[PDB]
């Protein structure tokens, strides 16, 4: 058998950014920017062509509903697609693809982003070319309305329709050989994997199938014989039939436990404390590091469709505490992270529901998609923020390095560090803290990367606020003086 789930990047990076609904040319762009944060890679929004929603007019989701396997997109052109996987791949940032699967569209009939039509009414896709006989249908799915209503019935999971989306056939040779080959087109431009949208509802033979089918990487950018890297999308929070642990043997799996559990510890809802988190990993029963790609928020449940709605994933929206949860996530040793990286909406939650959690990316009309200017009320730029890249330098300088130095003050502090390569303070108390402990770094002056821009005096202060530098002593404990409220950590760490 092949595995696909280890991943590939250049050396100092590991890191990948989720570019929700950028178009290639601004991906394109950022990717020097990227390199110069030593992030490893970009998840890019599905690259096929999808469908063209007028109402409401142009959603993000729309983009989760394929018509085709070509290349012109919300997000720009198969040239322009080409461009950007390959300015991208020359700079080491490499290119993973939301790679739409389990489904085509709902019902009706209408025009895809390459002028193709669809009619999921008569399941008719001449673009690819799909026909009934390549969906599940009234032999394969029993319920009354032939959608997915028992999550403790697999096969009803895996044949019916995800909310009325026309359910491919993956067990089918036609299905497997069309969707190898658009996968295999993608890793022939340079594409380096894939993250497999809706992977619970496709059965793992079915995938196992298909990804046997797929040539390995373009040796213009990566190593001779390497698979490419796949991680799938499997939403197992315990209670269902459906388990994570089912597509681990193919490639790695989403954690969604790691989020909703984070979330629910900054928030301490529910009387949850900070220290807690001293077993954090697959010892909170969760998949193993190895297995796991994790990250605080993805698209879908920043919109509330996660479990609890709102009120336990954080998001951009909960800002102080969503940086501690990913300073938190990123100084850890855990799982492959992603961090999200949005776009800002109205928001408007009415009976814990966003009745506006359709609204699609920044737009001057048309179904078209305005050029990224981060921070200007539109672009969030989470992989931008101070408090994330300099946390992914953090994580990049720790790398290979166990936690150690642990303490807590048995409620909303802790402190630990990565071998002798750098030290993090998280003061989540009402109070503030002066502690002394081994950070395990050796002695000199450290600057607090949280705050200041660079990790070694002088301290830098483009953000206004970068705090007096840290004394590690020669015996390597510090003194931290930790205050509450906003950005209320301190992390320290050495040079590259
Ligand atoms: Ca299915
Ligand atoms: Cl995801």
């Amino acid at each position: 058998f092949q595995y696909f789930g280890s991943y590939y990047c250049q050396p100092g990076r590991d890191v990948i950014v989720h570019l929700f609904e950028w178009k290639w040319t601004d991906i394109e762009r950022e990717c020097q920017w990227l390199a110069d944060h030593n992030y490893c890679g970009v998840q890019v929004s599905p690259p096929n062509e999808h469908r063209i929603v007028t109402d409401p007019p142009y959603p993000w989701w729309q983009r989760y509903q394929p018509v085709s396997y070509t290349m012109n997109s919300r997000s720009g052109s198969e040239t322009q697609f080409r461009n950007m996987v390959t300015t991208c791949n020359n700079l080491g940032v490499y290119i993973y693809v939301d790679g739409v699967l389990n489904h085509m569209t709902g019902g009706g009939s209408g025009t895809g982003s390459d002028g193709n039509s669809f009619d999921g009414d008569s399941l008719q896709y001449p673009g690819v070319p799909y026909g009934p006989n390549d969906f599940h249908g009234s032999d394969d799915c029993s319920t009354s309305d032939g959608e997915i209503h028992d999550y403790n019935n697999p096969t009803e999971v895996r044949n019916c329709r995800l909310s009325g989306l026309r359910d491919l056939d993956g067990s089918a040779n036609y299905v497997r050989d069309v969707e190898a080959e658009f996968a295999n087109r993608l890793i022939g431009w340079g594409v380096a994997g894939f993250r497999l949208d809706a992977c619970k509802h496709m059965w793992p033979g079915d995938l196992e199938a298909i990804l046997g089918r797929l040539n390995q990487l373009n040796t213009q950018w990566f190593p001779a014989g390497r698979n490419a890297y796949i991680y799938q999308q499997v939403i197992d929070l315990g209670g269902e039939a459906v388990k994570a642990t089912e597509y681990t043997y193919l490639g790695r799996v989403t954690e969604f436990k790691h989020g909703q559990n984070l979330g629910n510890v900054v928030r301490k809802n529910n009387g949850q404390r900070l220290a807690n988190l001293v077993n954090f990993g697959e010892g909170w029963g969760q998949l193993s590091g190895f297995d796991a790609l994790v990250f605080i928020d993805n698209h879908d449940n920043q919109r509330g469709h996660g479990a609890g709605g709102f009120g336990t994933i954080l998001t951009f929206f909960e800002a102080n505490m969503y940086k501690i949860a990913t300073a938190f996530e990123l100084a850890w040793d855990y799982g492959h992270v992603r961090l999200m990286s949005s776009y800002n909406w109205p928001r408007n939650i009415v009976n814990g529901v966003d009745t506006n959690d359709w609204v699609g990316p920044p737009t001057n009309g048309g179904g078209d998609t305005k050029d990224v200017e981060c921070f200007n009320g539109e672009w969030i730029c989470e992989h931008r923020w101070r408090e994330m890249y300099n946390m992914v330098r953090f994580h990049n300088v720790a790398i290979g390095n166990p936690v150690s130095n642990w303490w807590d003050n048995g409620f909303q502090a802790i402190a630990f560090g990565r071998g002798n390569r750098g030290f993090i303070f998280i003061n989540n108390e009402d109070f503030a803290i002066t502690q002394t402990l081994q950070t395990g770094l050796p002695g000199g002056e450290y600057c607090d990367v949280i705050s200041c821009d660079n990790n070694r005096p002088p301290c830098g202060n483009s953000g206004g606020a970068c705090r007096a530098t840290v004394i590690v002593n020669g015996d390597g404990t510090a003194t931290f003086d930790v205050p509450n409220g906003e950005n209320p950590m301190i992390a320290i760490h050495v040079f590259l």
